[PDB]
């Protein structure tokens, strides 16, 4: 930790290369026009929310950044990738309005979008797809997802498929959200890779919401002292240029003192009081103080102003941290919270209009008018001027890439379409149809393979040797390895997922990881990345209940899928043979990546279970997308049911099927459910549009279609609402639904399947239990079955156990 | 950061206090049982897994801690709370078995838990509630759970609570988990908060699962770095006692200067080659270092180790650890992973049992035999003498806290069950509730509210008054304020609410937070909170779609409670009225520290929404503790619907059963769904059970106890599955659920209800719907209904949006 004054001494500051005051006269109308939005919204008395104090505070800061630094996307790169703090928004607006981006109409409506012509309270590319980039409203996922774009941005360099050298990765970010451990989790990261495109931009207010940060300490000597800890460069900007005399004066070095050992608490309550409550708690607490303002008005100590409210302390730090190499730059900038705004932070309007100089005259600021600056004036000149120079205006958004893949066929994993000679797994069917698109002349360099640490668990080992490990193993190296850091993986799959979108460059990535660690752990970041549209493959390896048998309970996944359907737009699969994950994979590809240009991610859960997998049905591939297709129908003159089966566990109830026809002369329709989630939500759509057209021919839901009407059990590596979840649309008066519910624990697979009641003859006892309330078989059959297998109906439900 | 050697130097290093040489037998008995333990597991070929690599490097770390550290649980605390490694279990085991307190067959059931008497891969309570206490294998969870409950420690000790000032927390982490963002993410918590009561102890074995943590760098000054910078107490055990001659004898200060050069990559490439090796390529990169070791054989430079493995260097660091104040310690155990296994690291074993010299004959050691200390044996009474000096063993754990408390009744809560004077919300009511509860003599001061920054939102600000925020506003003050640190504020809640089992001293507390950033962002912690059996309240603050309304996206809650259903032990609701939230605390009071002591969480959302709430019905209690309860019957001749709602949507459900009443003639029977979640359960148990009991008094399912068979609908504010779930027990043959399905956008509550197709008018068109479908009205009167309420039959679904 160094003395609590600026970083870069007056001596070392550049001149200041904009107008002063005209650029002050454009601010005071992006300020003004975004308290408008916010206050013309509160009008309406509809709870509809938004901020003034935040913008207020940092706004002199995105302005040098707007006038002097910031690079709009551009022919060669995305330009400089700002992750704003999300709710500045409203200054966003008002300047992006000013520019002439965004109509009147559009602030009228700010915080009101449903009919269409509105804005949204933050940055949220999915409701605004031309507009905003990165969702940062959740605090903490915008610190560590700008440190991994940041990285992408590297690799793209190294990998030689893009210039991304004049790409600079900003992240504002707030003091108080330096709390959240992703905040500054990953900072060494940024050290390890020598992130110099990288600058954290961290408006030092002192306060949160409801109180400072830590107001009996300093929050910026903890930030300093952390991240300089961390290897990054860390440039303080801390005081106005009127402390540059009086600084500079004490040849005591008391001011200084008295600056290092003054609170946070302090400081924030000095900002309350007045000129003079402060040279006599401040500078009136040592003489040699006192002495320095003993020849200063009040009014003049009132003045001094923090680092972080004078444009020329500010440009002077964007461009060390622009200038500087080897690691990156974090900026802690000292400002006042509710800058200019007394009253809270129509009188309290009217002290604004005067604070800044606004010019809205009395007779028309109870009117809460917008300003704009006509064409021909010197504001407008400059403020566009200042633009053009970097390359137009941001935020902006792409939402689709524009050059046209040559992606491969389903024919070309042809392989995985036949029957398998040896028994695998569907994490080895995986990896082989990346194999498949390795070999794809138009893609192979645009696939992102991402592991956190282990490879070989699921035997990603042998692609190392082929594309090499991204490690500036060397910088042309095509796997990143991200190491025991799920949410760091998941953030550079994110950077790769959208690197259509942001450089207009198309990347593929499959991120695979234990399933258990992906929504459940990172599924913050998981709804973030289906904001920002995000294209890309989640595969949950080791997946299912009772399938990574000896790791016990925080490792058996019998619920992800339950985590994934809440994500409107992640396509979730459960494959259990070799042909449906290259059908599935396939599917996505062209979907995301074909001329299409869906707007979904996928999540394929994937097994560490080698079985005989058959060839492909012919004709089953649109079932297989679908989510359902008939696998085999079996003969038996005592009675028919249907059953249904995903994942590890389809092998069991097609055991079940067998047991059923030869010791009961059941026949059965046996399904595989690759994706009961696209069919529940196949069936609500369905349910929907029937509703809402009560006079038209009511419409089948898919799985309606490929099932008949015979008493059904299905059965899953998941808790029972995994397969429950279609119930409604299932076309059977009896379906019953046996899962994983309940904690796991370390077995054999056998015991665990035993356990949760899942295996072959919890199938068999279950259809036999609907054919017998059907009156087609003695009740006394299934008792006599439930002996016959050594099943205790006694034993404690799973879900208790 | 420092030079590349120990911290404490020799003559600073204090008598070894224990018999090292029985020690080492000890400890090498223990190393041999953990292995046989893992190799008699594989030999079953169930794929049961397990690790020995890493127990081998910090055997020794663990091995001087539990003879002359670690304090065991004894009459006055809980004793040191250690946070061990989760996959060295198979050591911990070992060591247990070597105590008496594990039998051979639970060794031999290791990794096979079904059956009872087997073992855990890992540490968790819930499977074997009496032995372990902290679920750490979830990487990353460990180190922040462990800052908390240091945190908490301290807490209950200012509080005046519990003297808990002989108690340390030990948090054991791997090198390669430090990158997990939630192990460092929170270290500057341990420096705000002064706790000298927490030493991380990270085994710097320089490599994680598939590689190098930082091969191209040094791991070990990377956390220094950072550790140092945060303000921790950082202490080094690089080197083993041999090399202090070395180091002593080079006036040249070559060998610092190669120790602090050399990377990791090539110090891990030294440990897999011999002395010569050595010679040449360590010391031989100078001269004077190529000098010290002249004259030494190369197997005496072979001999030379890391510090991890000197007993001496080790008891320096811990005892350091123990005398340091003000700040919490972090120590850098220098180890070797595969320690002692060497060529690999049935008799390809006999190389450690000659490693670590183990009384097994070349003969026996097929057969897999533990090793056991007869009573009488130097041996045995060593280890149980030092362990008894330390209070007994560890771990341990105790699964019920032993005090009554005198819980409030339900009609201490009488307020809030009847009529409310002004529209309030449902959390005015949970902050009218936990005031209840702060007005009994004894629970009053176990309470332990948790805020995350913001309160005013919540309206626990009326509280800072009362009973105050804790500040060692000063350490007397109950609120638990953690900042903008979901994570941070749920492992305070998790130490809380496991109080009761660590300390024996039972907390409750009540963490309110945004919903939206429960489950989805801190979903890893709530499943390990599962596991370590928490019994406490998140309530879930500004919750529903369509309720936060303008806030958007990331922030409108539809989903949280599909995310807490796949939670075994965690009891959600979401109550609509304030009566509700009354009845619901008391219960969960009740039943979790109440006589019964069950092991269960709970979940409530909560609303910031204002309306009408009416008295509660005379006997709805325990329907509301169970999930429904009929509210009213509504007549009406032209037909009859069953009308459910949950949360803010109730009162909509309402206002369609009014509509439907007087527009329609339709009457109705309303219900407040009180959890669906606990209504399907109950379903599922009953049958469950039935099934399996084919002949016996089928179990009703509690919501058809309660639900009749006309023709029912359910909105609330969660998506559609959340009331689709209890479709199967339904007792209607139609049941149409409406819900939130889709992102979250900006809007008034109005226009949001009617985007997401859950509000009065959908409801009563999704009624009629069902009664043209029954031929009981004309599929016209749907069709009008619609164009009566501008409901536009074509917009986009939802879920789409
Ligand atoms: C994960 C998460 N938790 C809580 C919030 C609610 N929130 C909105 S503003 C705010 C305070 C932000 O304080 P700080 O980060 O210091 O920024 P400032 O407004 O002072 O610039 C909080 C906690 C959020 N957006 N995301
Ligand atoms: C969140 C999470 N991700 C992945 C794993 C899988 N895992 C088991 S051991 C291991 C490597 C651990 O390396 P380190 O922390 O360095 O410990 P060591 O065994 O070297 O002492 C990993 C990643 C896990 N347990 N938890
Ligand atoms: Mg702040
Ligand atoms: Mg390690």
């Amino acid at each position: 930790i160094s003395n609590y004054i600026n970083t870069i001494p007056v001596e070392e500051q550049p001149e200041y290369p904009g107008n002063l005051e005209l650029e002050r006269r454009i601010r005071s109308a992006i300020r003004w026009n975004a308290i408008m939005t916010v206050l013309r919204a509160s009008k309406k008395d509809l709870e509809l929310g938004g901020h003034m104090a935040s913008f207020q505070s940092s706004a002199t800061i995105y302005d040098v950044c707007f006038n002097h630094f910031f690079r709009a996307r551009n022919e060669q790169d995305g330009g400089d990738l700002v992750y704003f703090q999300g709710h500045i928004s409203p200054g966003v607006y008002a300047r992006a309005f000013l520019e002439g981006r965004l109509t009147q109409e559009q602030l009228d409506n700010f915080r009101q979008e449903v009919h269409g012509n509105g804005l949204s309270s933050y940055p949220h590319p999915k409701l605004m797809p031309e507009f905003w980039q990165f969702p940062t409203v959740s605090m903490g996922l915008g610190p560590i997802g700008a440190i991994y774009q940041a990285k992408f941005l590297k690799y793209l360099e190294h990998r030689g498929l893009k210039d991304t050298s004049k790409q600079t990765v900003y992240a504002f970010l707030g003091d108080g959200e330096m709390d959240e451990p992703e905040s500054k989790g990953a900072i060494t990261i940024a050290t390890r890779e020598k992130l110099d495109n990288l600058v954290f931009v961290i408006n030092c207010n002192l306060q949160r919401l409801d109180g400072p940060v830590t107001g009996n300490g300093k929050i910026i000597n903890e930030l300093e002292g952390i991240f300089e800890g961390a290897g990054w460069n860390v440039i303080k900007v801390m005081w106005g240029s009127r402390w540059d005399e009086l600084l500079r004066k004490d040849t005591s070095g008391k001011l200084i003192q008295l600056m290092n050992e003054t609170v946070d608490g302090d400081y924030q309550t000095f900002k309350s009081k007045d000129g003079a409550y402060v040279r006599e708690h401040f500078f009136g607490k040592y003489p040699e103080t006192a002495a320095l303002v003993a020849d200063w008005t009040d009014e003049q100590i009132w003045a001094l102003n923090r680092g972080g409210h004078d444009p020329k302390k500010i440009y002077a730090a964007f461009k060390k941290a622009q200038e500087t190499k080897g690691k990156a730059t974090v900026i802690l900038a000292h400002t006042i919270k509710g800058y200019g705004m007394g009253d809270a932070a129509m009188d309290g309007v009217r002290h604004i209009r005067d604070r800044f100089n606004v010019p809205v005259s009395d007779a028309d600021i109870e009117k809460l008018p917008y300003i704009t600056f006509p064409e021909g004036s010197e504001e407008h000149t400059y403020l566009h001027a200042q633009r053009q120079k970097l390359h137009g205006y941001l935020p902006s958004r792409q939402p689709n890439f524009t050059e046209k893949l040559e992606l491969p066929s389903l024919q070309d994993f042809g392989a995985l379409l036949e029957e398998q000679s040896k028994e695998i797994s569907t994490t080895i069917a995986f990896v082989r149809a990346l194999n498949v698109m390795l070999k794809n002349k138009s893609i192979k360099d645009r696939l992102v393979p991402i592991i956190a640490d282990e490879a070989r668990t699921f035997g990603m080992e042998g692609l190392f040797r082929q594309i090499g490990i991204y490690s500036p193993e060397d910088e042309k190296g095509q796997i990143l390895q991200e190491g025991i850091n799920e949410l760091g993986a998941g953030c550079s799959w994110l950077a790769a997922a959208t690197s259509y979108s942001t450089n207009n460059l198309p990347m593929i990535p499959f991120y695979i990881y234990y399933s258990m660690f992906g929504f459940q752990r990172i599924g913050d970041l998981c709804w973030a990345a289906g904001d920002q549209q995000a294209r890309g493959f989640l595969i949950g390896g080791t997946s299912g209940r009772t399938t990574l048998n000896g790791e016990g309970l925080q490792h058996e996944d019998g619920h992800s899928h339950i985590q994934s359907l809440t994500i409107p737009n992640c396509i979730s699969y459960d494959p259990a043979y070799a042909y449906e994950v290259a059908v599935i994979m396939h599917d996505g590809l062209e979907r995301m990546y074909g001329e299409k240009q869906e707007n979904v991610y996928y999540y394929i859960t994937t097994l560490n279970e080698n079985y005989h997998m058959p060839a492909m049905p012919e004709g089953a591939e649109e079932g297989i997308r679908k989510g359902i297709y008939k696998l085999e129908t079996i003969e038996g003159s005592k009675g028919k049911v249907q059953l249904l089966g995903s994942g590890s566990i389809l092998r069991h109830v097609r055991e079940a099927a067998e047991i059923l026809a030869k010791d009961y002369g059941v026949g059965s329709d046996v399904y595989s459910v690759t994706s009961f989630t696209e069919l529940a939500r196949d069936g609500q759509d369905c349910e929907r549009w029937n509703m809402l057209h009560p006079l038209e021919t009511p419409r089948v839901p898919y799985i309606a279609q490929v099932m008949n009407d015979a008493p059904a059990v299905a059965s899953t590596d998941y808790m029972k609402l995994f397969a429950e979840q279609v119930r409604t649309y299932v076309p059977a008066d009896d379906y019953r639904v046996l899962g994983t519910d309940g904690f796991g624990r370390s077995d054999s697979r056998e015991n665990l399947r035993h356990h949760f009641e899942v295996d072959a003859s919890y199938v068999v006892v279950a259809a036999l239990g609907e054919l017998a309330k059907r009156g087609e078989i003695d009740k006394k059959v299934v008792a006599d079955a439930i002996a016959k297998f050594n099943i205790d109906a006694d034993k404690v439900n799973p879900r208790l156990a």
